[PDB]
């Protein structure tokens, strides 16, 4: 499980990658087809909220639902 401390201690060039690797499987469970896109959309959020999402399923959902509204016609 990823921690702020773990995140803060990693070289910045890798932080988003670390978050993406953790977020993507969770996002793909909700949406196999829109997963790359949703994940890319979400990595745009500031890291510290991303961590809160990894840690609250409900936060991740609400963020995903709202990513999907961006994607729709
Ligand atoms: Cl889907």
């Amino acid at each position: 499980p990823l921690t702020a401390s773990m995140l803060a201690s990693a070289p910045p060039q890798e932080q988003k990658q670390m978050l993406g690797e953790r977020l993507f499987p969770l996002i793909q469970a909700m949406h196999p087809t829109l997963a790359g896109k949703i994940t890319g959309m979400l990595l745009e959020i500031d890291n510290s909220e991303l961590l809160h999402m990894l840690e609250s399923p409900e936060s991740l959902r609400s963020k995903v639902d709202e990513a999907v509204a961006v994607l729709q016609a």
